[PDB]
This record gives structure tokens, C-alpha cells and sequence, in this order.
């Protein structure tokens, strides 16, 4: 017994399926006096573990209606002839007292793809249910869920129109799906309210809801090894501690990690420091057209959809990217280089088309590009032995971005850091065309980068922010949290130095440490640290911004 | 019948199977009262004879719950219908029974991957598999115990979770480990005295516990062999010999070789020799963090996870990780530049994807990267005439680093002998980003090197080492080593022909040895030995060095 409480995270995907399982069952009199059709399928997929059937269990409970799964190994596990007999006979009986909610779990090993159906009675089964879904098509209420993983791993068959209509990615839950997935799992523990149950959330990153269950019952497996071996005194006195959770991460790989990550970045403006003009041109490029759409309407000008970032490496690009994100309460799907470097290198440009459809599931989108062309920068770079500009995945993102023009919803950023490479099919109208010259950062802005960045860590007031940017002439963003890691690790060196010397008197005859980080760390890292990028490479990219400004 | 006291070598793991098997039977109340899920499936794998049946069957006995082993082989042979049938009827009567550790044994063979499971009532049988352990979610205590090898071999849809929720890499044992097997499988032997069995142990590199096994038959079957043809005198004066043991370690080839090592390494900062500033620096970039979370947290600096060691050719990249590993008391995984290369060449990167998820298994690691861009050196080098900096392996490790950031248990090590050509790619936060210039040894520490390396020899008092080592001003550690070697060779050279003079003359018409190393041999090897690394060579990597400090 589960319901809307038990599912945690999922709040967008939870209220889809909420809308779309809802109102054609608790309410069908007005969609059938409408006449429009409800979604007879509902396939909803994502990562092993990630809730699929909890969720289909919980809709299922909340409506009421009769529910009645379908698992795909018992389905399968059955002798030919009674496979199929079993799938026709749970239709028939769902049918019989359809107000129903048919789940079939782990669609893919049902009905794989065409190809990959090797057997005979694997083809019968997936036409049976092929037939099914299509002669279901009666008014009487049954919705067919489906669970799967890879939607692209099912029989493209089942995904079109009139047997699956909706699809539902569920994706990984984001840090605060994560907390309110632990907080489910620890409701009925009695944990020691020194963990807060937040500290473990964010540093789950890449977990499952699975994993994350999976973390828990580890964490009260490590409170039972601290206890030794009486029944009462020790179920009752379990607590869990922080230090237990910690060992359960430790100790706990993530299942569904490095799957490009559909969630909102939590920048907000304030990690970047300043620039005081790419903040404006960014709200205007991507916050006026969903805010005044009819002014945009009126003089006529279709909004530009692609903004390209360039300047030197590292000056706040994936930053800037992040920020309007977030202003926007908008999906981040994050792309690094060195993915589509393993995208070129491995021959398969079909994992592109996967990238830009899982893109298109989340509506509200800012696709990051990140290092664009880095291609260009692995076959030669300016030299270009290999060949001319153009390259092999860059061509597919360009054919997915002009297919990707329609969406008007997933504005695609780009990142690239050696513009003069980037091949110019990408600077044309409906893709990549508006240019924004991220700069490094001036003397007004370097004294607020630094303030970010040494924000939320202890700081003393002895130190002077603006003549350490002042000194910091031509240094980029990089360089300057460079600094600052720098200046903290010399500080954190010297406090665990003071704090072992302090232990060590204090066992030895015998029987503040500094909490701060002060000028003298500062300078001392500043010896080391030094910029990055060279005086040749912003010139260089000026020369680019002359000959475009 | 066989215990805890059978098995060898295998404690960390072990302890992990006594751990996750013995509450959830011995003491089953307090996790039903709890509400935490035990882990329903055990999925431990390895080389093959390693011990995984034995393993199960000394917890099984241990634990004394009811056992049932289930051999892929036997449920295969059946017809098709009687194999499903078998495995259900299993399973039913475990659940009669149960308290129970069901055990399938060579899971690959009964539900090797989809796509190569070619026929249909193989997939029958996978399917039955998967149904028998979802429904078996019943509070009724089974746990369904699985041994495999390659865990990647298995259908995947085994490993998610709820099925086999936890993974058990039993691996090779280590030399403890070896010598832990060898007692065991010696104990009935009235093996002679005059053997140790831990100097086998620790030349039987590579030998799994069924080849160890293999190892001590072949040595008594050479006792045998000594002994020619009484039943009673010749049973009773058996006593297996060092020479015994010598013959069977050269007549017995490992089976579970050249696959990465899971093992501590045993150099304990006494191997290596001085630098007298990277030790420091790596026990504050590895050691501090572990002992003294808290100020981290305080002063608020994610830890560096990588360091990337770049130096002359041979000054000690991998001693000082193993001696860092060593010092960590954690796991140490090598991956040799030639296995890179390998790699590079073989045109698969799934291989990396499975060494770095072997490296996440074990819990503390310090995985290195030795000769790392040696791939860069392979095409063309400094030239760069293939193409970038970037090219194809790295690009996958850089992948797989950027996705274990978040373990913060697996300490990333590189050692690159030519950073010049290193591609800046991995120069960034959350890869291999702290540099440390292990420069080539100085006059104070050529000594130590010197006094490290004729450790474990005899050495007479004549030598000075001093003069030596200012003798040997450039040298690298590598001609150091080359040098103490090659004078070994010619006093081990002199003592042969002593022994060969002295034996020919006492069986002649007639009828000390030097047992020690004096200078005469010395400064003879230093004749020949000379530095490898040029001048140019260190005034390369000092320049790289100026560009960064
Ligand atoms: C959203 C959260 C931040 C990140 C992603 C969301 S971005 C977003 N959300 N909504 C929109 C608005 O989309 C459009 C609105 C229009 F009026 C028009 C028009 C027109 C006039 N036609 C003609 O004259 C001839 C036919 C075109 C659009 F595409 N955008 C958006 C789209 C493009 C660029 N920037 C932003
Ligand atoms: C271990 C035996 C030797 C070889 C392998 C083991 S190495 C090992 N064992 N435990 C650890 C500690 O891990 C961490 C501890 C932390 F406090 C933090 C933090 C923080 C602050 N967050 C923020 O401000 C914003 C979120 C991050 C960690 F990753 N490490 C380790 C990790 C990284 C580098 N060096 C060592
Ligand atoms: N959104 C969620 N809320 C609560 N629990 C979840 C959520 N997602 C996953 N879980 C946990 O993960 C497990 C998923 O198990 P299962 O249903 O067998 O796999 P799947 O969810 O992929 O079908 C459940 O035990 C559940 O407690
Ligand atoms: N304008 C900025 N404000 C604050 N931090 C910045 C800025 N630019 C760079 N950084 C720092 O640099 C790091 C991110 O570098 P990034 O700008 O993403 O490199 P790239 O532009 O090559 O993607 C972050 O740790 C961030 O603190
Ligand atoms: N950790 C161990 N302790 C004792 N013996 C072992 C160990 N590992 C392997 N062996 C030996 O290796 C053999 C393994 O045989 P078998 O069980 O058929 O292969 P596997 O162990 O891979 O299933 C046994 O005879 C056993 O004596
Ligand atoms: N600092 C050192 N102390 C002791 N031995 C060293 C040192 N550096 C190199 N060696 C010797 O060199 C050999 C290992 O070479 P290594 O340093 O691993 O080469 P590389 O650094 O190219 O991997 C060992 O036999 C070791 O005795």
C-alpha cells in the first residue's frame, strides 16, 4: 500500500501522470461527451530503480480504479502458447472492469526491438500485444502503462500513435528530489537528529531512488555493526548518525551516474560575479521573448533561439549558462566536450539524436554545449590537417539544431573557447547565431568574483579584495578561483598543522587555532598562481570580435 | 563440510558475505521490526576458482540455516520445460524451509547477456529467473545467493536492483592472502620443516586459490615422484620439500593473470628513498583530508582527488603511489601505459568503463595511471602529426574521472613521463589538477636511494656511498637502481666463479668466498652504467615548470 506521499521528487513527471491518469478515470462522463480522445498509453521510462512501478502503484491507488500489473519476466517465463494466452486474458479481465489501470512492467523485455527479437514467439508476443492495444481502442476506460528503460530499446512499433501517445521521462531526481526521497526512506527510523538529511542529499549526486533506499538500509546496517550482540534495549535505542550515513555513501556506488542530468542549477546569479552586461544581454535574449511574446509578434522577428559564448578558457561560460538557467526555472541538460569527443571517436552520431530528443522531453530546456568544437580542437586545431571546418558530430548537431527550431522551448547555448575554429555552418540563422564576447573579468568585477567565491567559507577582515585584483591584472575567472582554492588550502594546511601540534602537547608532560584565512595565505598562494591564458589569446580574441564588431 | 576457518585470504570480502548474511538469518526479528530491506540478492563474483562455492558454502554452514546450491550446468542439462520446473520447485521448497541461502552457481551460464542468449528457452529461463527473484520479495527469509564471473557477462537485468541489490568482487588474493591459502591447503601434509610456505606464497604472483590448490598437489605428486615403488613406511615418511614446492611453482602456470591486481602494495615509505617535500605534499593532498573532514568542510574547499606526477623517466612515479597507497592502508589499482595502449589500439573503451567500475568496487583505491598520454607518445609525440592534444583512450578517462568525482574513496593518480604532451583536458578541476614535480634525486637523497636499494643484500662496510652518489650527480633513480644492480651482477658473477674454481679444484688431485659486494664491483658497474635522462630532458620539465610555477 502506497500513494502520492510514498513518491518523492517526482513532482513534474508525478503531476503528468496526475493529469493524465486522473480526470479519464475519476472523471470520463466530460471527455467522452467532449469527444476528445484521452491518452490510451502511458509510457513512462528512465533509469533502472527509479520508481517506475512505485509511481504506477501510487496513481493506481490514489484513482482507486482496478488495478492489475503485468510483469514482462513472468510474462515471458511462461511456455509458448501461454504467454500470450495469459497477456490476451488479463486484457479481457481488465476489460470486464475497466475502470482500469493495465501496467505492463519492463516493456522492453516483452518487446525488444524488431531486430533484436530473435526467437518466433518473441515477434507473436510483441504482435499479441501489438493487437491488443490496438483493438482496446473501445471506450471503455483502460489506460496501458508501460514501464522500460531506453525508450529507444522498445519496438518503435509500440511507440506510435494510438498504442503509446504520451511519453514520460522520469529522469534522476534533483538534490531536493533526493532529500525528499530520504526523507520518505527515513521516516520510520528514529535517526539521531544530529544528521540533518540534507548534507547526505547533495553529495548523492548521480543516485537513484533505488541507490538511494539501498543507502539507507546500509547506513542501519553499519548503527547494527556498531552495536554488539536482549530485543527491547537495542530496537529501541537504534539511532542512526551522520557518521553511519557517511559510511553508507562511502560505501555505496550510484547505478544511473554519468546519464546527462535533467535538473535546475542552483547558481541564481549570485555564484557569477558581475560582467554587469552579459547578465542583460542573456535576460533579453532568453527572459524577454517568454515574458512579451506579442511585442515579439508585432514587429515581426522571430527570436533567436542559439547563443554562442566565446572568450578565453574559463571566464564563466558554464556559469553564465547555469545562471540563466536557473532565472528561468529551466531543465540544465549539460554537455560536456569530452562527450562529444567520445561521440566523434566512437563512430555513433545515433547517440546525438538521443541526446537532442531527450532534450526535447524536457520542455523547458537550455541545452549547454560546452568546449564546442572541441572535435576541431582534437583533429589539428587552427592547423586542421585532418581537414576542413566542418567535422562528423558537429554536422548531426547541426541537422538535430535545425530540425530543433520548431521547439521553442530548448534555447541552446554554446561554449566554445577557440572561436576561430568553430566551423561557420553553426553561425546561421536557426542555430548558433547571436554572438556574446564573454570577456575577462575587469577590476570592478574581480573584486565581486572573488567575493563569491569566497563566499560560504570563513573569511577575516584583514583582507584587502581590491588590491588583490588589482594585482590580478589579466587574470581569467580560472585563475582567480585558482587563488582562492590556493589560499584556502595553505589555510587549511596550517590550521590541521596547529590542531596536531596542539593534540600532541596536550598528550605529551604537558597533560586559538586560527579559524580564519588571512593576508599572509593570500600572498602566499599568489606566488604560486599565476594566469593561465596569455596576453597572444585575448588579442587573438579581439581580432575575432573586431572582425565580426 | 568446510567453516570460516577454510577460507583464506579472503577477510575484507568475507567479512562483507558475514556481514550481509548472517543477520538477516541468524537475527531476522529485529530487521522485520526495523523495516530496513536486507539485501535479497548477493552477487559475488571473480576469476574463476576463487572460491566463490567454497565462500558460499562456509557462510551457508556457518550461518546453519537451510542451503540449497543450484549449479547453472545441471539446471541447463535438463530438457526444455524440466529446467524452468527445476529452478521453481527450488525455489518453492526454500520458501518451505526458509531460512535459506539459495546458491546459483555460474550464474553467466544459466543468464549470460540478452543479446547472446541465442535461444528461445534461453530466454525462458532468464525470464524464470527474474520472476522466481521479484516474487520472492515476501518477508519469508531466502537469500539468493549468486557466483559469476566478468559481472558484466550476466543479462543486466539481473543486476537491478531488488534482484541482486549488492556486488561482491572476491578478486585475487594478495600475498597475506596466498600465504593465508597455502596454510590451509597444507595444514594435513607433515610437510618438512625446512619449506617456510611464504616464500612460495609470494612468488606465486597472479596464482588464484584453485591454482594454488593445483600447486600443492603437483608439489606432493614430486614427492611421490622422489620416492620410488610397504604401504605403511612410505605414507607415514612423506615430507614435501622447498625443492617439492620449487618444482610445482615452475611446472603450474596462473590462470587469473595480467588482470589488475586489487592489492596494498608493500614499499611503507622505506623503498622509496627522500625528496624530503613530496611526502609531505602527498600526505596533505591524501592523508589530511581522510583524518580531518571537518576543517574541510569548515573553511569550505572541495579536496583535490587527482594529482598528476610529471618528472624525468624514472624518479618514482609509481613508488611513491604505492607508498601513499601503502601509507593510506587502501587498495592500489595499476593500469600500466601499455594496457593503454592497448587500449588506444584495440578500438574498445568499454574496457575502461569496466576498469574504472573495478576500481570504484573496491571501496579505498588509489588508481594510477602510469606513463598517462602515453598514447600522445604513440602517435608522433611532441610532433602531434595524428592530430590534438586530445585523442581517443584519454577521452574516455576523462569521462570516467569527471563521473568519479563523487566517489571521494578512489584517490586518482597520474605519471606522466612527458607533460608536455599531456592533453590540457585532464588539467582541470575534478580530474588529475594538483601537480607535484618529483624532480630527479639530490645529493642528500641519492644516499637514501642508495641505502633503500642495497636493503634486503648483504653489503660490506668498505663502500661509501657519498662518494658515489656525488660521483652519479645527474642520475635518475632508474640508473641508480641500474647501478646498484649491474654491481650485484658482477660480485654474484665473482662468487660463481669462486664457487666453480674451488669445487674443480676439490675434485682434482687436491681432494672465504667473498659472500659480500665490495667497491671494486662497484665503481666497476658505475664504468658502465651512465645517466639515461639528458640535460635538456630536465631543463624541458623545468621550463614546464616555470610556465606553471
Ligand atoms: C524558457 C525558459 C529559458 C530557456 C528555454 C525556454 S526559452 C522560450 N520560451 N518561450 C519562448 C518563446 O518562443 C517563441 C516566441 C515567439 F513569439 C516566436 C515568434 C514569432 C513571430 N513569427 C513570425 O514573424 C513569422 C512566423 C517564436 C518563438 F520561438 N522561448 C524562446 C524562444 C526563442 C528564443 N528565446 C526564447
Ligand atoms: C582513502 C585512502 C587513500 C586513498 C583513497 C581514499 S582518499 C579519501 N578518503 N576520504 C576522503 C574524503 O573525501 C571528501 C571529504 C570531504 F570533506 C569533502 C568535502 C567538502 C566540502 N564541500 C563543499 O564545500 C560544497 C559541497 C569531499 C571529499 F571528497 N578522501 C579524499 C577525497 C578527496 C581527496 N582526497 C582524499
Ligand atoms: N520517487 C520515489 N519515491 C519513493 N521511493 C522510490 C522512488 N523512486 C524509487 N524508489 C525506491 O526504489 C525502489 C524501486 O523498486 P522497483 O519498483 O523494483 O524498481 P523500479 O522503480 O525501477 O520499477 C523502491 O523500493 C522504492 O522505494
Ligand atoms: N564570472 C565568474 N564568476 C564567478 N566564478 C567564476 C566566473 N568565471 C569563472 N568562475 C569560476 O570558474 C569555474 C568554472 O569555470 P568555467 O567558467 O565553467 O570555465 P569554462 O568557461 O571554460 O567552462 C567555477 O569554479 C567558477 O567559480
Ligand atoms: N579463499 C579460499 N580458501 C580456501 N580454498 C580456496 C579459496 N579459494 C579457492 N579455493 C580452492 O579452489 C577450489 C575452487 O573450486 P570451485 O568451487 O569448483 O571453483 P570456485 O571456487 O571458483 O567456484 C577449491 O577446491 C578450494 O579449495
Ligand atoms: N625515490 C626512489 N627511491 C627508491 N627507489 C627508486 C626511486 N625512484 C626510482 N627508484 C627505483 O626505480 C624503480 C622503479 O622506477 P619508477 O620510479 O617506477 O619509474 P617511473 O617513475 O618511470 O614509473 C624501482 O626499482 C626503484 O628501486
Amino acid at each position: 500500500e502506497v500513494g502520492y506521499d510514498d513518491i518523492g521528487g517526482c513532482r513534474k513527471q508525478l503531476a503528468q501522470i496526475k493529469e493524465m491518469v486522473e480526470l479519464p478515470l475519476r472523471h470520463p462522463a466530460l471527455f467522452k461527451a467532449i469527444g476528445v480522445k484521452p491518452p490510451r498509453g502511458i509510457l513512462l521510462y528512465g533509469p533502472p530503480g527509479t520508481g517506475k512501478t512505485l509511481i504506477a502503484r501510487a496513481v493506481a491507488n490514489e484513482t482507486g480504479a482496478f488495478f492489475f500489473l503485468i510483469n514482462g519476466p513472468e510474462i515471458m517465463s511462461k511456455l509458448a502458447g501461454e504467454s500470450e494466452s495469459n497477456l490476451r486474458k488479463a486484457f479481457e479481465e481488465a476489460e470486464k472492469n475497466a475502470p482500469a489501470i493495465i501496467f505492463i512492467d519492463e516493456l522492453d523485455a516483452i518487446a525488444p526491438k524488431r531486430e533484436k527479437t530473435h526467437g518466433e514467439v518473441e515477434r507473436r508476443i510483441v504482435s499479441q500485444l501489438l493487437t491488443l492495444m490496438d483493438g482496446l481502442k473501445q471506450r471503455a476506460h483502460v489506460i496501458v502503462m508501460a514501464a522500460t528503460n531506453r525508450p529507444n530499446s522498445i519496438d518503435p512499433a509500440l511507440r506510435r500513435f494510438g498504442r503509446f501517445d504520451r511519453e514520460v521521462d522520469i529522469g534522476i531526481p534533483d538534490a531536493t528530489g533526493r532529500l525528499e526521497i530520504l526523507q520518505i526512506h527515513t521516516k520510520n527510523m528514529k535517526l539521531a537528529d544530529d544528521v540533518d538529511l540534507e548534507q547526505v542529499a547533495n553529495e548523492t549526486h548521480g543516485h537513484v531512488g533505488a541507490d538511494l533506499a539501498a543507502l539507507c538500509s546500509e547506513a542501519a546496517l553499519q548503527a547494527i555493526r556498531k552495536k554488539m550482540d536482549i530485543d527491547a534495549e537495542v530496537m529501541n535505542s537504534l539511532a542512526v548518525t551522520m557518521d553511519d550515513f557517511r559510511w553508507a555513501l562511502s560505501q555505496s556506488n550510484p547505478s544511473a551516474l554519468r546519464e546527462t542530468v535533467v535538473e535546475v542549477p542552483q547558481v541564481t546569479w549570485e555564484d557569477i560575479g558581475g560582467l554587469e552586461d552579459v547578465k542583460r544581454e542573456l535576460q533579453e535574449l532568453v527572459q524577454y521573448p517568454v515574458e512579451h511574446p506579442d511585442k515579439f509578434l508585432k514587429f515581426g522577428m522571430t527570436p533567436s533561439k542559439g547563443v554562442l559564448f566565446y572568450g578565453p578558457p574559463g571566464c564563466g561560460k558554464t556559469l553564465l549558462a547555469k545562471a540563466i538557467a536557473n532565472e528561468c526555472q529551466a531543465n540544465f541538460i549539460s554537455i560536456k566536450g569530452p562527450e562529444l569527443l567520445t561521440m566523434w571517436f566512437g563512430e555513433s552520431e545515433a547517440n546525438v539524436r538521443e541526446i537532442f530528443d531527450k532534450a526535447r522531453q524536457a520542455a523547458p530546456c537550455v541545452l549547454f554545449f560546452d568546449e564546442l568544437d572541441s572535435i576541431a580542437k582534437a583533429r589539428g586545431g587552427n592547423i586542421g590537417d585532418g581537414g576542413g571546418a566542418a567535422d562528423r558530430v558537429i554536422n548531426q548537431i547541426l541537422t538535430e539544431m535545425d530540425g530543433m527550431s520548431t521547439k521553442k522551448n530548448v534555447f541552446i547555448i554554446g561554449a566554445t573557447n577557440r572561436p576561430d575554429i568553430i566551423d561557420p555552418a553553426i553561425l546561421r540563422p536557426g542555430r548558433l547565431d547571436q554572438l556574446i564576447y564573454i570577456p575577462l573579468p575587469d577590476e570592478k568585477s574581480r573584486v565581486a568574483i572573488l567575493k563569491a567565491n569566497l563566499r560560504k567559507s570563513p573569511v577575516a577582515k584583514d583582507v584587502d579584495l581590491e588590491f588583490l585584483a588589482k594585482m590580478t591584472n589579466g587574470f581569467s575567472g580560472a585563475d582567480l578561483t585558482e587563488i582562492c582554492q590556493r589560499a584556502c588550502k595553505l589555510a587549511i594546511r596550517e590550521s590541521i598543522e596547529s590542531e596536531i601540534r596542539r593534540e600532541r602537547e596536550r598528550q605529551t608532560n604537558p597533560s586559538d587555532p586560527v579559524p580564519e584565512i588571512r593576508r599572509d595565505h593570500f600572498e602566499e598562494a599568489m606566488r604560486f598562481a599565476r594566469r593561465s591564458v596569455s596576453d597572444n589569446d585575448i588579442r587573438k580574441y579581439e581580432m575575432f570580435a573586431q572582425t565580426l564588431q
